[PDB]
């Protein structure tokens, strides 16, 4: 349940490449989304909400209007898990849908 | 205001072009959307809810998993007003993001 | 799976008491909910919708403004299964609060 | 329309009473809600968003599972306003109905 260097070098890149970044003094990833509006931003959130419920993996996130900041870290390992990688991956399918 | 004539024949066509049929035995239009899963289905529902609530024009919709059937008629008039029209397009636009 | 009549007899009464009720041409439960406004109705849909995805069990449902008619049945067995009951239980909870 | 000294006094009370605070640093009120789960949290977020959109007054909220932080300030007039108030009150009614 803990991203080992290997895992990381294989997994991180495709997200790193899109906007995801690792944080400091905490194993977790972040990314800032900026939609056109609230309709879209909430639409996006909802879709993410559904899946997080489905997987029992929740994001630390903040929104204001059309901006949505997401932060991913798994609780047990207290760092990244495969669980962050897919949610992100997922988040991504969803985002590019709106935008 | 119970769309008149030339308008129905200005406006509707565009809607029929895209699959909007006229309802049988009611002044209404209806269309059904097929999504891949419920996740998209509901995400689509939400964007619309937000819009509906915002204009105070609420559809009649029936959902099952990944299928959403929507009916548009203005209550005030008991028929096709401009409200339906605009809602339908916003709907169309939203449809595309998921679809 | 498809409930036996012994089962139907155990789980049903409580839902029956509450307003749930068997459909005539098929093996499913029906129940029409009414709320003050859309906010509440949509708000309620959203909570079952999360739950429904959590459990991979979806309802057939219809909504107009503040009214929501929910229909449950376990497709796989082609009739009431425990899923509909579980679900139904929860739908009940959510319901009671918005009222 | 940035609330008056008289204004604040006649309004903040109740909110004040409920847990809502005024921010040092900015003309804004704040509150952190705590729920039993994400379902409720999210259901909550939803009705609110519904309203937020209705009004055209969006919140600054953060969410990490079962807790939500809300900050309200009227960008328009650089501080608290009738709006934030209103919306705030509403946030409350909705919160109550979450159990």
């Amino acid at each position: 349940h803990r991203l080992s260097a290997e895992e990381r070098d294989q997994l991180l890149p495709n997200l790193r490449a899109v906007g995801w970044n690792e944080l400091e003094g905490r194993d977790a990833i972040f990314k800032q989304f900026h939609f056109k509006d609230f309709n879209r931003a909430f639409g996006f959130m909802t879709r993410v909400a559904l899946q997080a419920e489905k997987l029992d993996h929740h994001p630390e996130w903040f929104n204001v209007y059309n901006k949505v900041h997401i932060t991913l870290s798994t609780h047990e390992c207290a760092g990244l898990s495969e669980r962050d990688i897919n949610l992100a991956s997922f988040i991504e399918q969803v985002a590019v849908s709106m935008t």
